């Protein structure tokens, strides 16, 4: 028999379905979130990271004029000073008092810290939803998992699951992303070569790996101190520092819906937006027949202690004349009112207690225990104030 | 100087682009298309291939009964045959003329042949369009890839390309695609879980290094024969066979626009549709101005021979009075005809030869040669035929 309900798309809130399949007891399936996932197909246009300067000795040509030549290294600098006179400790390095001159030599790369320390500039497109799933079935709790698309079939315990298309096509991921460690943003971060000195992208390198990387930081080399062989320079500041200090909070607490935000890969879960349809295929072994199924009479229900609030702060007893043993399904009839117990156990001419949730100050509801049904009036007092902090 | 034109989006065609800066001497530049690379970030949803069924040495159980149990195995087959009597060579195997059982198990995995032949099934979005060019700049030849984003700044020779953006964002992929080997294809393949027997994904392995598998292609284990050791059985021949004959003609040759499919990575190359922007930041060392460029009178322009086609089929001899020996450009003013020569060498009181191609019967043109115009007379004859077999 196939049971289909609508849940709402949020996680850790158990709902009660009532499956009424003719001529056999009535079935209660408690469901609760499994862990939806919403997983992007990732393309990795470049990483970055912190820069690192590299500068060889410089080249002092004593007696003649060094020359510079155009070098395919990022923000190389080459500059040629006349009239350089450099010492060391025993003296002048050159034997000519004039015409001597150094080269100074300087080109940018990645740092150390690159392997370890680094983010993830990443193409995301058409996400491909998956769902799981839990399920209170034969008094033992259940798990599926399933992608939310209304194609995939999951079989647990002969019973043929078949989970969503969501109502929300919703995804916070936009087509451009940015991964650091356990953390992704939606970044219209800059194209590979495209990068600004001091901001994300300063230097870009298309792989962690990569020999040659891009580089925008301001290298600007200067002439060297009287006597004294050194390469001084100046030069913005690291942008990838920069926004690991400047970019804000993460997906996992800005995205709406309730969406929790993993990585490895990179992956929506439980995204609080829109509900999800469940169809349940219950196999008929799982079913009782009316007349297998104990018969209840003379039932009265009084409700010694209630709360109106989001978890289950409501009391009631209910007595009753049961023709037999056996298990019943306890449901409530009244959408204002929600039963935590989904099967309870019949003796005879017995009592039950159940544990409710309403919003409701005055609450009649309807109890039905197996296939009879039983008035309930209740007095709910309120709790911490209106507002609830369970679904 | 910022020189912008737009060329048809279009391979293996020399475009000749006038540069007039206010001042200086004309300046043509001829450029053809040198590739538009179109590159989707993929997702890879799982691999399919040959599929291979496992059948262990059947459990004999003489004297007893022996159990089958469900095992999370692709195509898991359990069956239990009773009254069985097995020979061997050297008699029956069996101790029990009745009460002996056979058990018979199998299961479906990869072929040996899955890590060589096989399909990958990949998630499709968002490409990242990259570009290069050929441009005779100087009399000399230089190639320019850059991202045909109108963004990707290249500089070659201190002249700074700007290429696109791309008038057209067609594509030739589809969400959904398939890689066999340097073939792609555009296929609403079946999700993981959801493949058909003897069709494509009738095994589905998410990575090809995966353990388990899915497998849906009937296998029923039928008895084994009178005192016969052996697992009997009926089974849809393989879905990647099947499809290798079935796929028909892939992006390479069904693909719009004249696009080359390329892989490894998967891409478009060379689109075949829309046009292409082109901004050419030209430096000022490059151009001559007018009083330093020679400047030419009694310019004469005989056609001795024509044929109206897409190559160059017509021949021009234009007789002139340069003032200085110096390089002059050559372009036609007419838009129905252009000229092979981009720019030639002048001397004085002598003549220039130059081919042009036309598409007019009755051509007539006008060729600027330096800061002066020429007015051509040109009879042209038809060729081999209609329709021309170049752009």
């Amino acid at each position: 028999y196939e049971h289909v309900t609508v849940i709402p798309n949020t996680v850790g809130v158990p709902y009660k379905t009532l499956v009424n399949r003719p001529g056999y007891s009535p079935m209660v399936l408690e469901m609760e979130l499994l862990s939806v996932t919403l997983e992007p197909t990732l393309s990795l246009d470049y990483i970055t990271c912190e820069y690192k300067t590299v500068i060889p000795s410089p080249y002092v040509k004593c007696c003649g004029t060094a020359e510079c030549k155009d070098k395919n290294l990022p923000d190389y600098s080459c500059k040629v000073f006349t009239g350089v006179y450099p010492f060391m400790w025993g003296g002048a390095y050159c034997f000519c008092d004039a015409e001597n001159t150094q080269l100074s030599e300087a080109h940018v790369e990645k740092s150390e810290s690159c392997k370890t320390e680094f983010a993830s500039a990443y193409r995301a497109h058409t996400a491909s939803a998956s769902a799981k799933l839990r399920v209170l079935y034969q008094g033992n709790n259940i798990t599926v998992t399933a992608y939310a698309n209304g194609d995939h079939a999951v079989t647990v315990k002969d019973a043929k699951f078949i989970v969503g298309p969501m109502s929300s096509a919703w995804t916070p991921f936009d087509n451009k992303i940015v991964v650091y460690k356990g953390d992704v943003y939606n970044m219209d971060y800059p194209p590979f070569g495209a990068g600004r000195p001091g901001q994300f992208g300063d230097i870009q390198s298309r792989t962690p790996e990569s020999k040659d990387v891009y580089a925008n930081t301001q290298l600007v080399l200067q002439r060297p101190a009287a006597g004294t062989v050194h390469v001084p320079y100046s030069q913005a500041p690291s942008g990838f520092k920069y926004w690991l200090k400047e970019r804000g909070a993460s997906l996992q607490h800005t995205a709406p819906f309730g969406c929790q935000i993993a990585t490895n890969p990179v992956r929506a879960v439980n995204c609080a937006v829109g509900n999800m349809p469940i169809s349940i295929d219950i196999p008929e072994a799982a079913f009782t027949r009316v007349v297998d199924a104990p018969s209840l009479t003379d039932m009265s229900c009084e409700v010694p202690a209630c709360t109106h609030s989001s978890d289950f702060g409501g009391v009631a007893i209910i007595k009753y004349a049961a023709s037999k043993k056996g298990k019943c399904a306890v449901h409530s009839m009244t959408n204002a009112v929600t039963i935590r117990e989904a099967e309870i156990e019949v003796e005879g001419n017995s009592q039950l207690q159940i544990s409710f949730s309403t919003a409701l100050a005055s609450a009649e509801f309807r109890v039905q225990v197996c296939s009879t049904q039983v008035h309930c009036a209740a007095e709910c007092h309120p709790p911490k104030d209106h507002i609830v902090n369970y679904p």
